[PDB]
């Protein structure tokens, strides 16, 4: 039960497009009354997703403040982030160095350990959902869009795990945030290939190497919290827990 709205246009001041989604679109929006900014997800599974968020309350994760219904459209009011996404940062850089690409990691460690906890998988985790608070250079980062989340009961290749796809558990999320740790450390994926069938089949073979020279002076712990992290079988695979605690983050 989502509050209506005759128009947002009246609540809220609609300024710049701050991104696009296939089935959505970001405004940067004024609050009227108390004059502050806010992101507002237009949209024109969805439930699903709000139900997750009204669970959560963390540093680094984007909030939802509140919803509201005006002509057919969803407009979730979202606390802005003005840094933008984590894919950009790497570009504009190249790889991270292991002490920055640690820090940060943890954060979203930090993140994901409290969403397991509260028994909520994210499933999408990868560099482009992985926004900025801000554009300095210091800024914490956010963990965003919970399109695909799923709450415990009583996706894009190349970050998928592979049991993932074999068929259609917080495993998953772990999994991503080891190919995430990859990419910060060295600048390209583990899995990559011109044929999509044949990057499909490395991904489900979960074969991926520290190549040589790139992985060369990359410390062997960096690589063994990847190696845990990138783990074939989930029962084996590292947790949140077993990751923070290492001393590659640690
Ligand atoms: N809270 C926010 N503050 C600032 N910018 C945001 C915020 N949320 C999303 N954006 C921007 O808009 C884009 C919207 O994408 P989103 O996170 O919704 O995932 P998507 O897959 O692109 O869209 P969706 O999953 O809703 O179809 C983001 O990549 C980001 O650039």
């Amino acid at each position: 039960r989502w509050k209506q709205a005759e128009d947002i246009r009246d609540i809220y001041d609609f300024r710049d497009v701050l991104g696009t989604g296939a089935f959505s679109e970001v405004i940067l929006a004024e609050d009227k009354r108390t004059q502050k900014l806010v992101a507002i997800k237009c949209i024109a599974s969805m439930e699903n997703e709000i139900a997750v968020l009204h669970k959560i309350k963390h540093p680094n994760i984007v909030a939802l403040d509140d919803i509201y219904e005006s002509g057919g459209h969803l407009y979730l009011i979202m606390q802005l982030v003005s840094g933008g996404e984590l894919f950009d940062r790497i570009v504009e850089k190249g790889f991270y160095t292991e002490r920055d690409a640690s820090r940060l990691i943890f954060q979203v460690l930090d993140a994901v350990k409290y969403l397991h906890d509260l028994g909520i998988v994210h499933r999408d985790l990868k560099p482009e959902n992985l926004l900025y608070y801000s554009l300095d250079e210091d800024s914490k980062i956010m963990i965003s869009d919970f399109g695909l989340s799923k709450m415990e009961d009583p996706g894009t290749p190349g970050y998928v795990a592979p049991e993932v796809l074999a068929q259609k558990s917080k495993a998953v999320d772990c999994w991503s945030i080891g190919v995430i740790a990859y990419i910060l450390l060295c600048g390209y994926p583990p899995f990559y290939d011109e044929n999509d069938a044949k990057l499909f089949e490395q991904i489900l073979k979960a074969e991926y190497e520290f190549d040589s020279p790139y992985w060369d002076d990359i410390s062997d712990s960096a690589k063994d919290f990847i190696r845990h992290l990138m783990e074939k079988d989930p029962e084996k695979r590292f947790t949140c827990e077993q990751a923070l605690q290492h001393p590659w983050i640690a």
